């Protein structure tokens, strides 16, 4: 039952990753309105830091199980580990922008 499980675990990292993406989207609007609540923002930003790290771990578990177990049910995992993993760096890149260099930057072309 290593493979039936490995999906339920992946679909967890998956729906976690949406919670965190759905989240950046509120720390996007909410943050803007401010620039033009103070608590609502610091809360959102903390889930995203934490819930990320949860995900960053459920990933090492996977990275590591694959690695040690190095088939066809394998070749699936290694793939999913990459997909999942990318959609993470995507949500986490997206966010890393939203904050640092202000929403709506006017700076030239």
């Amino acid at each position: 039952g290593f493979m039936e499980e490995f999906f339920e675990q992946v679909e967890e990292i998956r729906a976690m990753i949406d919670k965190i993406s759905d989240n950046v989207d509120a720390v996007k609007k909410k943050h803007s309105d401010i620039l033009s609540m103070k608590e609502e923002l610091e809360e959102l930003m903390t889930d995203i830091k934490r819930t990320a790290n949860k995900v960053r771990g459920k990933l090492k578990t996977i990275e590591l199980n694959i690695e040690q177990e190095e088939s066809a049910d394998l070749r699936i995992r290694k793939t999913q580990y990459s997909t999942i993993s990318r959609k993470f760096v995507e949500v986490m890149s997206d966010y890393n922008t939203t904050q640092i260099d202000y929403r709506d930057r006017c700076k030239a072309r």
